[PDB]
């Protein structure tokens, strides 16, 4: 409950900080990361990763679970937007906007299981 929230605040920053081993760590405590609330602000570690430019946890993250890429939290961003801001941000460079745009097409264009 505590521990629940506790875990997840740190799964948030670990995500941001492409800190994989300590995400892994964590949902091994059998933390859901796909799965949030009003409390969390309907965010999840994806879209931490997403903003933290922490693009290789994201990928992990978007392979190895099933999320919603067009699932917005209460800052009304989703996975897929958040990145589209991103890649249309003039301080983001040609190798990040590359990660970007692989990821939006993953998101946008892969099957769903």
């Amino acid at each position: 409950m505590h521990i629940k929230r506790e875990l997840w605040g740190n799964l948030m920053v670990a995500a941001r900080s492409n800190n994989l081993e300590e995400v892994k760590k964590i949902l091994k405590k059998g933390i859901d990361p796909t799965q949030t609330n009003s409390y969390h602000l309907n965010r999840t570690p994806l879209l931490a990763a997403i903003e933290g430019k922490a693009y290789q946890t994201a990928n992990y993250l978007w392979r190895k679970y099933t999320f919603d890429p067009n699932f917005k939290d209460n800052y009304g961003d989703s996975p897929i937007s958040l990145l589209k801001k991103q890649l249309a941000n003039p301080a983001f460079k040609d190798k990040e906007k590359k990660q970007i745009r692989a990821l939006i097409r993953g998101m946008q264009e892969e099957k769903i299981a």
